[PDB]
């Protein structure tokens, strides 16, 4: 490439990266507001935002992975970020919930297409001297999208309709200051379309300022590898070793648990500790973002940092720091205090991603460099399919359930069969004869929900165990 044209190109794909998470995750902080409009259960929530990655990587992924590999990459990355700005924007927009379902999976579809031709731009322009710096700096995208994501939605959501109307109306874009009453636009439309329409022209700038560099800008001498690095065989390393699945599987766990929580965290926030949408984004969400964003490093740090002397690290030989992660989240949770709950919140978010962070770094380990590269891949698509697609799923369909049970138990069905949950944001009495006990009971099922997911981390713990004491036999050395 060049050096400051380089280093342009490099901010400008590390943006794409930020901007692709940031609309990832934003979905999460808009979680009531969306389910209070379409009168959607928990469940309806956990489904909305798992399974639709499923079309994450299993389709797309794979398929432009290859599409990538062997065609221009700039002009890839800008259409496809066209792509998932156009569905974040028709996300809000949406008339159903089928229909924003559709949208994200299409969000997903396009997301896919993102970091595969990346990379293969971000290695062909720099040389190998600066390769692992550039990665890194790009690899802060998820690390910032993912606090922008809650500071950004937490200050777009709480947004009349009537205000965004009128901007629009002011700057000379009256051409819908006709079309529909803005009074009755909610705040997480303004936040989608807000969020996704920066998109269209900032790809568009991406294929103007972004030349593709020629395929190909690393190492002279080559030694003819005949096997071309490694690609279904060097699966077969790895694919061995069973210590790699207790890995991947109690990873999977961890981000099951991830997930769910993430999936209904600001719903819980307002169902029993009453903040608002902004407040539960910006004065917990961001916080806690970084608060995870900094255990998985310190985790994935802990252990590059005394992996090398002995293996699986932890105190002991079981990994019960998740067990310690455990009475942390319950804390959490059964708390009245709301400042308490936050401090216990921060402390099991270290402790609960710093084995992320570390499973992460002891799978780096436990295969050659010849195809760890390959290995981490894997490892991070069995933890996205299992973890994202079925933990806002268990954590919906529990706080569903939970609340079913309170409702059975209570006997107020009659009561439930015209309860929307919007109408508990004050309009308590407009329920019936038993309003406050119908949404306590909406309240309390998603907090045993949440303590029910917790659990899961025994699940994840004993995985951990697992590969803790396969990884002696499992580990690869040069002698």
């Amino acid at each position: 490439g060049s050096k400051p044209y380089r280093s342009y190109v490099l901010l400008a794909l590390t943006l794409i990266y930020t901007l692709n998470f940031i609309d990832r995750t934003v979905i999460t902080v808009v979680a009531q507001p969306i389910i209070n409009t379409f009168s959607l259960s928990d469940a309806q929530w956990g489904l909305l935002t798992g399974p639709p990655f499923a079309l994450f990587y299993a389709l797309m992924g794979i398929p432009i992975a290859m599409w990538a590999d062997r065609g221009n990459r700039v002009f890839i990355i800008s259409l496809c970020v066209i792509i998932w700005s156009i569905m974040t924007v028709f996300c809000g927009l949406a008339a159903s919930f089928i229909w924003l379902l559709l949208f994200r999976v299409g969000v997903a579809i396009g997301e896919a297409g993102c970091t595969p031709p990346a990379n293969s731009i971000i290695t062909d322009y720099y040389p190998p001297k600066s390769r692992a710096n550039a990665i890194g700096i790009y690899s802060m995208g998820v690390t910032v999208g993912g606090v922008m994501a809650q500071l950004f939605g937490g200050a777009l959501a709480g947004l009349q309709g009537a205000d965004f109307g009128n901007f629009l109306s002011s700057i000379g874009l009256g051409w819908l200051f006709s079309g529909i009453n803005w009074e009755e636009v909610e705040g997480w439309r303004l936040v989608f379309v807000i969020v996704g329409a920066p998109g269209i022209l900032v790809a568009l700038i991406l294929w103007l300022t972004t030349r593709e560099p020629p395929r190909g800008y690393s190492d002279p001498k080559g030694k003819t590898p005949l096997e071309k690095a490694g690609f279904f065989e060097a699966f077969r390393e790895f694919g061995a070793k069973p210590t790699f699945w207790s890995l991947s599987l109690g990873a999977a766990f961890v981000a099951f648990v991830g997930y769910g929580l993430i999936s209904f965290q600001a719903p819980f926030l307002m169902r029993v500790h009453g903040v608002s949408v902004s407040e539960a984004a910006i004065r917990y969400g961001a916080p806690l973002a970084a608060v995870a964003a900094f255990g998985t490093f310190l985790g994935g740090f802990l252990s590059e940092k005394f992996t090398p002397r002995f293996p699986a690290i932890v105190a002991w030989l079981p990994g019960v720091g998740l067990l310690i992660a455990i009475p942390a989240y319950i804390a959490a949770f059964l708390t009245p205090s709301l400042t308490m709950a936050f401090w216990m919140w921060v402390i099991a978010a270290i402790a609960h991603y710093a084995y992320l962070g570390a499973q992460y770094t002891v799978s780096t380990a436990i295969v050659s460099p010849r195809s760890r590269a390959t290995t981490v891949s894997v490892l991070l698509l069995i933890v996205s399919l299992i973890g994202n697609g079925l933990g806002p799923m268990f954590t919906g369909m529990m706080s569903s359930a939970f609340m079913g049970g309170i409702i059975r138990k209570n006997g107020l069905e009659e009561a439930f069969a015209t309860f929307n949950p919007g109408l508990c944001a004050g309009r308590m009495a407009e329920i019936g004869e038993m309003g406050p006990a119908l949404c306590s009971a909406y309240a309390e099922g998603l907090r045993q929900s949440m303590v029910a997911t917790v659990v899961f981390l025994v699940i994840a713990a004993a995985f951990y165990f697992l590969a803790s004491r396969t990884f002696l036999k499992d580990r690869w050395s040069p002698a």
